[PDB]
């Protein structure tokens, strides 16, 4: 039971979506402060995103997601994917593409460890790049061309600061902060903050690791879900 199974940052400034099982919350956050606030109380994914009702993303829920551009995002559940427009503040949310399987959405992932499911992913600052994580492996993909960038690598090799930590063999969830170029990584009950610089994964800065319920105290008594 990882506390947070998926996360992606909103088109709304300093807002983020955290998913756990078939449910989610929408938070307003402030880097540097423990002052985070719930804007949308824990509820069914299908309630917050009606276009997802009757799909793997509603039940059992979203296990990986990343922000792309505008109010669009990629979501996953097992071996399934959808490109969606969540249209913040309106009844106009919709699936642009899918549901389809991961390999159908991204043929470059066919016959890889990513085909059957993806642990987590976050939006890079460079071009249209996105970091995908599955076990102890990661790879960058450009979401527009849908082509891979670089080789599939061990997290520990691509990110030496994460080598030896609990993130080395996997990342349960993560998202790109509105404060660039930072990201948050989540593993089990813990999380950490990073400062990354595209191309130079080796030059990643990492903070000390903390329990989720201490860094985001507002989730206390709500998470684990
Ligand atoms: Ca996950
Ligand atoms: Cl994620
Ligand atoms: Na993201």
């Amino acid at each position: 039971a990882p506390y947070i199974n998926a996360a992606f940052r909103s088109s709304s400034e300093y807002e983020v979506y955290f998913f756990a099982k078939n449910k989610y919350v929408r938070l307003h956050y402030t880097p540097g402060a423990s002052s985070d606030t719930i804007l949308t109380n824990l509820r069914l994914i299908s309630s917050g995103f009606p276009s997802l009702a009757g799909t793997p993303f509603a039940e059992p829920g979203i296990d990986c997601s990343f922000h792309t551009e505008a109010s669009e995002a990629y979501v996953f559940s097992g071996n399934h994917s959808a490109y969606i427009d969540y249209a913040p503040g309106t009844t106009n949310d919709k699936i642009l593409v899918g549901p389809t399987t991961i390999a159908e959405m991204f043929p470059v992932l066919n016959n890889t460890v990513f085909e059957d499911s993806i642990d987590s992913a976050f939006r890079s600052t460079k071009g249209k790049e996105v970091y995908l994580f599955k076990g102890n492996k990661y790879v960058r993909i450009a979401y527009d061309s849908k082509q891979l960038v670089g080789n599939i690598r061990n997290i520990g090799d691509g990110f030496p600061v994460l080598n030896g930590t609990e993130f080395e063999s996997g990342i349960d969830a993560c998202f790109a902060s509105h404060k660039e170029p930072e990201a948050y990584l989540f593993k089990g009950q813990n999380y950490v903050r990073i400062d990354f610089t595209p191309g130079g994964k080796a030059d990643t800065l990492v903070g000390n690791i903390r329990p989720i319920l201490d860094g985001w105290p507002v989730l206390k008594g709500i998470f684990p879900v």
